[PDB]
């Protein structure tokens, strides 16, 4: 079910397939960590998003050869040092739907947004920019104010320490019938082989705005940033079937 993987020996050179762009280093770096070729993340005190003051994270983004524009899955794995504070959460990626903000408190009427963040101790959720002026069904999927989060109950401490944590983010269009949403719309997340879906989303108002990029930007909060200097390792970004 894997249809690419990205070569991060290419990371700044254009990710080969993946069309990678907009890299922003920051203090983080490719390098070999454990056998495998990572990116080590590094996060400063005090970084989290721009309303923090301190360098934390990388980002990049891409729009892979062979993206499934009506469902796709990426994933990527992420080892935590003994000792890494978790904070109460922040952002790993996920895949953007259309265009305009969906992120950053803004939202769009062309544009929504599937991430995955972590949570206090080492949790995970699937968290959600629905777009504006769009019906839902979902209580609270709702575009105003920050994203929607699920699966927090499903996902408790699932960030393991010293592990290769495996993570998945799956993302389904809804369909259009004579052009109106059908509320049919999937997404789901992986964390270590344990599955969770949530149906019935309008993912966009119209059969023009699918899925776009995959996103990747990675930080702490909001709103609290990283308590201390640390570090974590990304690896094996993968573009996968929608399963």
């Amino acid at each position: 079910n894997v249809i690419s993987t990205l070569d991060l020996n290419l990371l700044t050179k254009g990710g080969g397939s993946w069309n990678v762009d907009g890299v922003n280093m920051k203090k983080s770096a490719v390098t070999t960590f454990d056998g495998k070729r990572v990116v080590k993340a590094v996060y400063d005190k005090n970084s989290g998003t721009s309303a923090n003051p301190g360098v934390g994270g990388f980002s990049f983004s891409a729009v892979p050869d062979g993206l499934n524009k009506n469902a796709i899955t990426f994933a990527w794995e992420v080892f935590y040092p003994k000792g890494f504070d978790f904070a109460r959460g922040g952002k790993h990626g996920g895949t953007f739907i259309g265009h305009g903000a969906a992120s950053g408190y803004q939202h769009s009427k062309t544009g929504a947004s599937n991430r995955i963040m972590w949570q206090e101790k080492g949790g995970v959720i699937d968290y959600i920019y629905p777009p504006s002026d769009l019906k839902q069904k979902i209580p609270g999927l709702d575009p105003e104010g920050h994203g929607i989060g699920f699966f927090q109950d499903d996902f408790k401490n699932a960030l393991k320490y010293d592990v290769w944590n495996r993570i998945e983010i799956g993302t389904k269009m809804n369909t259009f019938k004579n052009g109106i949403p059908q509320l049919d719309g999937e997404s789901y997340v992986i964390v270590n082989g344990k599955k969770e879906v949530l149906k019935r989303i309008n993912w966009s108002r119209s059969p023009d705005l699918l899925i776009s990029r995959f996103d990747w930007n990675t930080f702490f909060g909001g709103p609290l940033p990283s308590p201390k200097n640390q570090v974590a390792y990304f690896t094996n970004f993968q573009m996968k079937k929608y399963e």
